[PDB]
C-alpha cells in the first residue's frame, strides 16, 4: 500500500492531533454535517427573561425588545483542503519507514496555513479570516496606540477596548486576545505587567497559552503583517463571538498521474467559521497613524 | 416531523449531567412535587431541647423565648423556561440529523441565566438572590479590603466571619465562599494568599469545588460587578444555610404552530431554592467603602 | 405510616453522625447492659503495689495509704430528650423526604444544648458539667488574666497547669485544649504561636481541631461563658481525666397525641460523664476579680 | 571463552542503556537500512498549499515562492566507533566475568564522545557539535554576556533570540536550550530568573533538565569551551529540526588476538545527525564581547 490507504487514516489522527497548534482554532468547534446549515433563531441577545406568570409581570414595560432577534443564521463551508507534491513513481523503492517519516510534515503546513487563512481570510475559497474581519468590522480604534510613535503599551487602550465590547462580549470569560509577538514584546519585556503581561503561565492549571492581560490569556504569532500598520492585537469575547464550523471527514485521496513522475495527493475537509453578530473585536489601533 | 415529542429524555438527561455547574447549581436539593412545599415549623431557633427537665426548668425568661419560630415553610416554585424554536417550515430539506446538531447551546442558555438569577435575585419569579441575599442581609459589613487598588487581600475578614458564623453554625463543615475574579487573581497567586488558597485545589481531597480555604472552597464564577463595590466573598455555610426545593423533570414545549415562517419549542425549568433559616451568609467585605 | 418505626431510622443514624461532634466531648463511651453500674473497687490514688512484696511490705507509712480510691464506682446516667413534633396534621400528601430533610436538627440541637450541659453543667437532669466540675477541683484557680483588659498569658499558664496536672498526667498523648472564641481571638491572631497557637493546623494530621498549642487541638467558644471571670482555657488529659457511660442506644417514639392535631415524639437519651479520682483539670481563672 | 560471543550481546543491552544520556540524544532516531538514506524528492518549496485557487489564488509575488528547494534528503552516518581491548590472560581469575567491572565505562566513554561530539564535531564523520552550527549560521548574536566583564546575561537577550525563534518557532512548545555550568552559573545563584528561568525542575515532574527557562528542561553538561566567548544558551526547538539518522543496532568489532597482550573490541556506532533546514537555533553572544 503506497499513495492508497496506509498513511491516511493517521493523517487526520495527526489532524486533530494538530489542533494543537492553536492561533485561535480553539474556537467553537460546530461539527457540520450537511451543508448549507442554517438555523434561523433570534440571537442570544438583549434578554433578560421571564416573568414568572401571574397579573401584569412588568407589563408597561418592555416588549421583544431590541435585537433580539433573528438574523438569519445560515452556514456551509469552505470544503477546505490541501495536496502534497513529492516524488512518487519511485516511491516504490522498498522503504516504508521514510515515507511515514516523510508523512506529518504537511498536516503542519496544512493547520498552520488553515489558521493563518482562518485569521486573515476573506470568506472567500477560504473562509472568514479575523484581520479581514476586525479590518471590515471597522475596529480600528483609532488611533489609541499610534504606529510604533509613541510607546504606549500598557492597556488603557485595551481598557476602552473591553468596555466597548462590554455589552455583547461580557467581562473576561473568556474574552481573550491576539496580539503580535511586537505587540507582545511592547507589552511583555516592560514593568507593564499590568493586571497582568508576566508570565501568563503563572500557576499554570488553566488552559490557553503565552502570556495573560488582565485576565485574558493572550496569543501572538503576527498575521498581522508587523510595524505601525494593522490591529497589534485582537480583543474579544472568546464566547460571544465566533464558531468553528468543521464539517466531518477530512480524506486522503492519493491519486495517480499527475505526471512526471509526480504523482495526485489531495487531503481535504470542508471546515469554516462563523460567529452570530455585529463584532467580536476593537483591536489596534495604532495604525497607518 | 420532528420537534414535537422526540427528543425529551436527551434534554432532561443532559440537563441533569450539566446542571453542573459548581458555584450554586448543586446545592441542598429537594426534587420538589408540591406546587407549594408548606409547612409551619420550629426548626433550630429558641430551644434549648433537652434541659434538665426535672428541678426547675424554664419559668422566668422568655417563654417563647426569642425566635421562635415560624416562617411559615413554604415551598413554591420559580417558572424557568426557554423558548427559542427554530422554523422547521422549509428548514427541512433531509435535516434530521441536526437534531444531533441543534440543541445543547440551549440548555447553556439555561443554566448561565439560570445562575446569574440565582446568585443575584428578587423573588419575583426567581428566586431571591444570594448575592442580593447579603445585601438585604446586610451580610456585609464594610470594609475589609479597599476598594479594587490596594486591597487588603487577607482572611482575617474571613476568620471574624467565620466565627461570627460559626455563632450562627458552626466550623469548618461545610462552610463556602463564593469569589471574584477579582478576587480570584487577589487571592490566587499572590503571596499569601492567605491562609489556604494555595494550591487551590487545596487537596483536592473533598467531593469538587477548587480551592480550600481551611475547608472554604473557592468559587469565581464571575458574577460579582466589579467597579470596587460589590462583596468580593460570600461568607457562609452552604450545609447549613439555603436549601434548592427544585421542583419539576423538564418537559420541552415543542409547539409545531405557530405557523408562517416559523414553529415553537418552548423549554422550561420549575426549581426553587428557599433560605432554610435567619441571616446565615456573609459576603465580603470589601467595597468601594 | 410514617411518624412511625419506618421513620425512626432516619432519625437515629443522626446519633450515629453526630454524636460526632468535636466540639465538647471525647471519650471511651462505655456500652452499657444494667443501668446503675457500679463497681466497688478502690484505684490507684495511693498505689504503689509492690516494693517487690520483698523482705518487707510496706509496713509503716501508711496504713491504706491515702485515698484511695474507694468512691464506690457508682454510675447513674440521665435522661435526655426533647420533645419532638412534626405538623402532625397538614401531611396526609406523603412528603416523607420531608422529615430527612426537615429535621436532622433535633439530635443536632439536642446535642448543641447537650454540650452546653456538658461544658457547664450541675450534675442532675444532665450528667457532669465540665465547667460545674472545673468550679470543685479549683480548676478556676487565681489568678492568671488580667479581666478583659489587654489580657496577656500565652502559654504561660499552660506550661504552669501543664505542671500542675504534670502530676498524673503526662504531656501530649492526649491531653487536650479547648478555650473561648474570644479566647481564639485575644490568642490565636496573636504573633503567637508561642510554640504554636497560630496557625495549628498544623498538617493538618489525624483528626484534630481547630488551632494547636503544642500539639494540643483546640475547640473554642459559646459554652465557655466570657465576662472575664473564666476559664477561657480548658486543659485536661480527657483519658485519665473522666469518661462516659453511655447506656441508651437511641429511642424515640412516635405515638401520636398530644392533641390540636400536632403529636408527640421524644429524643430519649441516657448516657452520662463520669471520672475517677480528684483534680484532673485545672483551667482558668483569668478573672473579672 | 568471554569478550568472545556473549558481552557484545550484553554490549547491546548496555547500548540501549547508553541511550540514557540526558543532554543530548533527545532528538529523533531515523534508523537507515540499505546504505546512505536518501528519498528522491525535491524539498517541498511553497506548500503551504492549501487547495484553494478558486480564481487565481494569489498572483503576485512570488511565483515559487521559494527558491528553490533542494537541499536535500540524502543521508549517511558513518564508521563511528570505539577502540577498546585488554588482555585477556589476566582477568582469568576464576572470573570470566568481570565484564560487570569492566564494560559500561566502556559504553560511558562511547558515548561521552558521542554527545561531546554533539558539542564538539566536525560534521563529516562525526556530524555536529552545534556550537559548530551556531557559528556558521552567525547565530552568535552579540552583543549579550560581556567578556565575563560584568557579563548581562539576561533573558531579554534569549527574548531576542525569541524574535528569531517564535515566528517559525513556537513559544516554548517544545522548545529548548543547552548551556554551560559557567553560563548556569549566573541563572544558578541569582535572583535572575527573569521572566521564568526557576528554578531547575520545578514541579519537578517531565524531563526537568536543570534550569527551567520558561519551561525549558535545560541541559547543562557543556562541553563547550567556556570564557567569554562561547554559546550560552541554545535557544532552539529539538523538535524543530535535528534528527538522528542511525544505522544498525550494536556491534563491538572483536578481532580478538591480537597478540601484544592488547585485544581488538571496536565498539562501533554508525549513528548521526543532521538538522532539516535553515536556521535552527540561535545561541550566544557571550563573546568576547
Amino acid at each position: 500500500s503506497s499513495e492508497s490507504y496506509e498513511t491516511i487514516f493517521s493523517q487526520r489522527i495527526i489532524r486533530d492531533l494538530q489542533k494543537e497548534l492553536v492561533v485561535g482554532a480553539l474556537f467553537e468547534e460546530l461539527p457540520m454535517s450537511s451543508k448549507i446549515l442554517t438555523m434561523l433563531v433570534e440571537p442570544d441577545a438583549g434578554k433578560a427573561t421571564w416573568v414568572a406568570a401571574s397579573t401584569y409581570g412588568t407589563d408597561t414595560t418592555t416588549g421583544e425588545e431590541v435585537k433580539g432577534a433573528l438574523k438569519e443564521i445560515h452556514f456551509s463551508t469552505y470544503k477546505l483542503a490541501a495536496k502534497s507534491f513529492i516524488t512518487d513513481e519511485t516511491e516504490e523503492d522498498a522503504i516504508f519507514s521514510l515515507l511515514p517519516l516523510l508523512r506529518k510534515r504537511l498536516i503542519e503546513a496544512h493547520a498552520v496555513s488553515i489558521e493563518e487563512a482562518f485569521m486573515t481570510g476573506d470568506g472567500s475559497g477560504k473562509p472568514k479570516g479575523l484581520l479581514t474581519l476586525a479590518s471590515e468590522d471597522s475596529a480600528k480604534v483609532v488611533t489609541e496606540a499610534k504606529a510604533d510613535g509613541s510607546v504606549l503599551v500598557t492597556a488603557k487602550t485595551i481598557s476602552k477596548l473591553r468596555r466597548k465590547l462590554g455589552r455583547h462580549g461580557l467581562k473576561l470569560s473568556k474574552l481573550v486576545l491576539i496580539v503580535s509577538m511586537d505587540a507582545y514584546y511592547d507589552l511583555l519585556e516592560d514593568e507593564e505587567w499590568q493586571d497582568v503581561a508576566q508570565v501568563g503561565n503563572d500557576s499554570v492549571k488553566l488552559q490557553g497559552q503565552v502570556g495573560r492581560i488582565y485576565g485574558l490569556p493572550v496569543v501572538v504569532s503576527e498575521y498581522f503583517p508587523a510595524k505601525a500598520n494593522s490591529a497589534e492585537f485582537a480583543v474579544i469575547v472568546y464566547k460571544d463571538n465566533f464558531v468553528m464550523p468543521r464539517q466531518r471527514a477530512v480524506t486522503v485521496e492519493r491519486e495517480r498521474q499527475a505526471g512526471k513522475q509526480r504523482d495526485a495527493y489531495y487531503v481535504t475537509q470542508r471546515v469554516n467559521l462563523q460567529r452570530y453578530f455585529a463584532n467580536g473585536v476593537v483591536s489596534g489601533t495604532y495604525a497607518a497613524s
